[PDB]
């Protein structure tokens, strides 16, 4: 189909951030000399790139082409500058990187998932480690990969292997704690075997130094007990562009002042 | 139709918004770009002489109008939505450190380019207080006019010439003449200006309604709050001159926040 190209196409530099996201590589795309990323390798492999063709929005990674016929087998998608969220968050000056712009990053996350909810997509994995960042702090989420990260999975992921959408939620809400403490890990010093027990006790982290009250209150409703009475990425969307808005217009009274 | 008209199928309706406490406004959704939104709905004149009114108001720190819906009933006009909700219960609920002397300025100077603005615009606001204004994210401070003294029982708005007025909020001109101005509106700036270095504490606390009005004629003024600085203080005094003509206009006030704002 239109997705097809030949892997000729494509000089395939060497892998992508000390290969800590497996067998990926920078590539160039010859023709338009385009610096990609291409995953390479069986038929979760196909069934990625099938996923792949059906999903378009402007804060999921985009896919540009694959290789499918022979062996060896590629998935290609455009390069995102910054690289992964949680190193740009760790790494980043905190001044230019402030509040608007943690709440831009935000808001961006819960468009690309309330996009997935829309669709039927269910993402299992997702976290600031799986994101990335562009230019203007465009933000744009991605899925990289008994092992689960305990810490972003739901109660009833962890307890009957149960995922959904509203699974997706809870994870949205730690991924909001990783953005508001600039990509600390959840739970510091906490046991991860106690934590199934510690949640169905009503334990939650507390608020992180320096977030707002109105975001807070969306991560402790992404963390409610029972997945029915969490948020949609509808929901939490509208919540985060609302919020945006506000920031924005502050944001310039403070500049002209 | 003119240009604000929207059509209806636009905005998801969701639910009163905050269950009755504004009366016939509810909570909606602007679909197109996933913004909550507040819509008040007719359960006339009244209702599209106050469309009318905000089509002339555009102001970052005012209420901003969106659209209306008027081709049927039930009418409808369409504001952004605040996050944090009216400014006296958040001042109220707030966390201080977080909201703290900085802020305070940074929302008094805000409030004061609102009236700036309406001031030029020879609008008078008529029922400026801290329950009148609303919160957003990274502390935005809009001003609105609810239309209260209808919808709040309470002793906050009490009968008099023939009307409801907030006592301790009202210039003594309109109190004794029912006479109304940008100048009464700085007057109930000062009230507000104390609202907030007390986080929303009731004016004149103690002393009856009965007693304010004598009060502020035998030259009374409220004392400078607990932290308050002295030169918020000052502005405060000149905001509740007796004669009006002796009120700073607020575009003096807006210009002495600004300094203030930026020397520190
Ligand atoms: C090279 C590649 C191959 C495949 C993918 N695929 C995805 O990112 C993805 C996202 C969402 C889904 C949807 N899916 C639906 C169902 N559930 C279960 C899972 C998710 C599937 C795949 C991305 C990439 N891009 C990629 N991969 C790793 C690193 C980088 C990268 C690193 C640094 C700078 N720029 C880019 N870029
Ligand atoms: C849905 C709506 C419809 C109309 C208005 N109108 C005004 O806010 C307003 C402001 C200034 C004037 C100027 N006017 C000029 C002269 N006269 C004398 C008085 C003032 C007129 C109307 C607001 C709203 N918004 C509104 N209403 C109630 C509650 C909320 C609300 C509550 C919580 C969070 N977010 C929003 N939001
Ligand atoms: C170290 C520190 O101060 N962090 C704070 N986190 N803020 C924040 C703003 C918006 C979002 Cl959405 C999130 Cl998650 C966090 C503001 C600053
Ligand atoms: C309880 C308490 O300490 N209140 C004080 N109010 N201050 C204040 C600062 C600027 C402005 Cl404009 C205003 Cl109105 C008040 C600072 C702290």
């Amino acid at each position: 189909d239109k997705w097809e190209m030949e892997r000729t196409d494509i000089t395939m530099k060497h892998k992508l951030g000390g290969g800590q996201y497996g067998e990926v590589y920078e590539g160039v795309w010859k023709k338009y000399s385009l610096t990609v990323a291409v995953k390479t390798l069986v038929e979760e492999f196909l069934k990625e790139a099938a996923v792949m063709k059906e999903i378009k929005h402007p804060n999921l990674v985009q896919l540009l082409g694959v290789c499918t016929r022979e062996p060896p087998f590629y998935i290609i998608t455009e390069f995102m500058t910054y690289g992964n969220l949680l190193d740009y968050l760790r790494e980043c000056n905190r001044q230019e990187v402030n509040a608007v712009v943690l709440l831009y990053m935000a808001t961006q996350i819960s468009s690309a998932m309330e996009y997935l909810e829309k669709k039927n997509f269910i993402h299992r994995d997702l976290a600031a480690r799986n994101c990335l960042v562009g230019e203007n702090h465009l933000v744009k989420v991605a899925d990289f990969g008994a092992k689960f990260p305990i810490k972003w999975t739901a109660p009833e992921s962890l307890a009957y292997n149960k995922f959904s959408i509203k699974s997706d939620v809870w994870a949205f809400g730690v991924l909001l704690w990783e953005i508001a403490t600039y990509g600390m890990s959840p739970y510091p010093g906490i046991d991860l075997s106690q934590v199934y027990e510690l949640l169905e006790k009503d334990y939650r982290m507390e608020r992180p130094e320096g977030c707002p009250e109105k975001v807070y209150e969306l991560m402790r409703a992404c963390w409610q007990w029972n997945p029915s009475d969490r948020p949609s990425f509808a929901e939490i969307h509208q919540a985060f562009e609302t919020m945006f808005q506000e920031s924005s217009i502050s944001d310039e009274v403070e500049k002209e002042l």
